[PDB]
This record gives C-alpha cells, sequence and structure tokens, in this order.
C-alpha cells in the first residue's frame, strides 16, 4: 500500500528540515517543535505507483510509546544528528538499539546534517562512518539548508530496499 520511512534524532538536528526541504522544498530558520507529523508523495513501486509516508517525529523523550509504535510500523530508517554536536550523535544509540530489538534487510541510513556549519563541526565524519560500519548501516552528510544531499538522502535509502523495488 505503501512504504514507510521514519526520521529520529535529538531535538534541533534538522529532523523537520530535511523531510520539509524533501517533500515541499522549502526551508525555515525558525525552530517549530514537532510532536510527530507525517507527510506523504507518490513514487513509484515496482510496475506501479505507490505513496511513500514520512514520518518525522520527536526528540523529546516523553512520547516512548508512540515512538516504538512508530519504529514498529517503519519500512526504512533515518538517524539524525548535527555536525556540530556530538551529543546528538551520542542520542542515537539509544534508538539503534530499539529498532533491533523491535524488527529483530532494513534501509537505515545514519545522517550527519548541517554540513554547512563544518567550522563548528565537533563530528568528524570518520567518526560517525566508523558508527556506521558498526551497525551495518549507511552513512551520509547533508545541509537542509543548503539543500545538500537532501535528494540523495532518499534516493540513497529507496535504493538500499531489496524487498520492493521503490524509487522517486
Ligand atoms: N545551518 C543549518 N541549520 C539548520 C539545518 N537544518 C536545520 N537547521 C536549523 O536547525 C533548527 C532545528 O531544525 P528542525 O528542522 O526543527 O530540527 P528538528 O528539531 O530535528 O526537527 C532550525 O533553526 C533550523 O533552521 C542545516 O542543514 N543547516
Ligand atoms: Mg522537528
Amino acid at each position: 500500500n505503501d512504504y514507510r520511512v521514519a526520521v529520529f534524532g535529538a531535538g534541533g538536528v534538522g529532523k523537520s528540515s530535511l523531510v520539509l526541504r524533501f517533500v515541499k522544498g522549502t526551508f525555515r530558520e525558525s525552530y517549530i517543535p514537532t510532536v510527530e507529523d507525517t507527510y506523504r508523495q507518490v513514487i513509484s513501486c515496482d510496475k506501479s505507483i505507490c505513496t511513500l509516508q514520512i514520518t518525522d517525529t520527536t526528540g523529546s523523550h516523553q512520547f516512548p510509546a508512540m515512538q516504538r509504535l512508530s519504529i514498529s510500523k517503519g519500512h526504512a530508517f533515518i538517524l539524525v544528528y548535527s555536525i556540530t554536536s556530538r551529543q546528538s550523535l551520542e542520542e542515537l544509540k539509544p534508538i539503534y538499539e530499539q529498532i533491533c530489538e523491535i524488527k529483530g534487510s532494513i534501509p537505515i541510513m545514519l545522517v550527519g546534517n548541517k554540513c554547512d556549519e563544518s567550522p563548528s563541526r565537533e563530528v568528524q565524519s570518520s567518526e560517525a562512518e566508523a558508527l556506521a560500519r558498526t551497525w551495518k548501516c549507511a552513512f551520509m552528510e547533508t545541509s537542509a539548508k543548503l539543500n545538500h544531499n537532501v535528494k540523495e538522502l532518499f534516493q540513497e535509502l529507496l535504493n538500499l530496499e531489496k524487498r520492493r523495488t521503490v524509487s522517486l
């Protein structure tokens, strides 16, 4: 019916911004906290058309049940951190663990956002690449602000899907 992608990460890393750049083409400098939003986009699925549903989650820890349900229903996951915050990278570890616990063949992308702020970088790409290796997932850096690697993010994620032929 649909192909479901969920986006996780700490508050302020750019989850909403990556999703909005991809789906709507827009960017805002203002921070607007999210509870849980979803967006649909028409994509190709096998020799037919379906929707991609993207779930933009919260970085609040106050909704653990909601977060577990979002993991359960997702087909593919994007784990976002900010290259300017080592703490935001560390905060993805428990999320990765919950995906493994609940899912027990799953596209997963580790994404270092805000790569336009390389001068204030705290997480070197080499370190995030090492983590992605241990997690056996893909890695890339993005900038929602610059529209750097935003289309590529979703293209690469759907290309990792081998249980279904999904593309943009
Ligand atoms: N410099 C820069 N700022 C960004 C980027 N992506 C998001 N932001 C900003 O970071 C703040 C949090 O973005 P938001 O999308 O709401 O993050 P979320 O809390 O993870 O959903 C906002 O002020 C955005 O303008 C980016 O790629 N570069
Ligand atoms: Mg948000």
